């Protein structure tokens, strides 16, 4: 095999990695680096080529190809290089410092987040969201731990993540929506559906659908079986709870669309600095 993106010559000479692993699976590894020329820090995003038996640069290819498509969205991560090796083909990305809402949906952290900073990272989300899905992109992978912060000291703006799902119009089982087990046609639908389990779990700090084995996690899917008890519910509000339960609907086509979601009174908030004019 020939190489197409920069050499990694390059890539050694322009940055320097640091000692911050930032995430590993079994065929990526997430590193921070650093240029030399101008110290600004990035994510290196080392993926392998050959899996499983499969060369997959082909499909590597087409995930730089959403990314690129999708480079004038501020809440998709930024593709800022490209290096190739053997083995890896290389994604230099924007740095995400505040790193995954995944950390704000865990009870340890979970004092420090105001209902306004939900409604924020919400609709912040759907707008990215409604991005793709206005250019036939679905991600089919958006568990919180695939969408980062720029920032949370204080809280900042959210950056999508991890196109490696992507397709036009099996994972880690308690984000998969009912659809998918039940092999339906990929639909614009279930990224709504997970973006009902994101607003679940940063609202209620616990999941949605996971249960003692992963046997109880699929039934809790497909029956859509779903705790809105008071104790979990108490301190959320109505209309919060009436923004969840209409992305939790096991019939995709009953799902609102993001726009839909945009015009949700639960997100309609005025800034208290501006003077509203009736
Ligand atoms: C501080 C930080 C902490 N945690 C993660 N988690 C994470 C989640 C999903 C993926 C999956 C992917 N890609 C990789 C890492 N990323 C961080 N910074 C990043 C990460 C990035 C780009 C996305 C890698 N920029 N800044
Ligand atoms: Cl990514």
């Amino acid at each position: 095999e020939n190489l197409y993106f920069q050499s990694m010559e390059n890539f050694n000479n322009f940055y320097i990695l640091t000692s911050k692993e930032l995430g590993r699976g079994k065929f990526a590894v997430v590193r921070q680096c650093i240029s030399k020329s101008t110290g600004q820090e990035y994510a290196a995003k080392f993926l392998k080529k050959r899996r499983r038996g499969q060369d997959c640069r082909a499909e590597i290819l087409h995930e730089i190809a959403v990314l690129e498509l999708a480079k004038s969205c501020p809440r998709v991560i930024n593709l800022h290089e490209v290096y190739e090796n053997t083995s890896e083909i290389i994604l230099i990305l924007e740095y995400a410092a505040g790193g995954e809402i995944f950390s704000l949906c865990l009870p340890e952290l979970a004092e420090m987040v105001s209902e306004n900073d939900v409604i924020r990272l919400i609709k912040q989300i759907l707008e990215g969201v409604y991005y793709l899905h206005q250019n036939n992109i679905v991600h089919l992978d958006l568990k919180p731990q695939n969408i980062l912060l720029s920032s949370i000291y204080p809280l900042g703006d959210i950056k999508i993540v991890d196109f490696g799902m992507s397709r036009k119009i099996m994972g880690t089982p308690e984000y998969l929506a009912p659809e998918i087990l039940n092999y339906d046609p990929i639909t614009t639908a279930t990224d709504m559906w997970n973006i009902g389990i994101i607003a679940y779990m940063l609202l209620t700090h616990t999941s949605p659908f996971v249960g003692e084995d992963n046997q109880e996690t699929y039934l809790n899917i497909s029956q859509v079986n779903v705790d809105y008890s008071e104790e979990t519910f108490s301190s959320v509000s109505q209309l919060a709870t009436d923004f969840i339960q209409s992305l939790l609907v096991k019939n995709p086509e009953k799902r609102p669309t993001a726009e839909i979601c945009l015009s949700h009174s639960w997100l309609q908030q005025w800034d208290f600095e501006n003077l509203f004019h009736p």
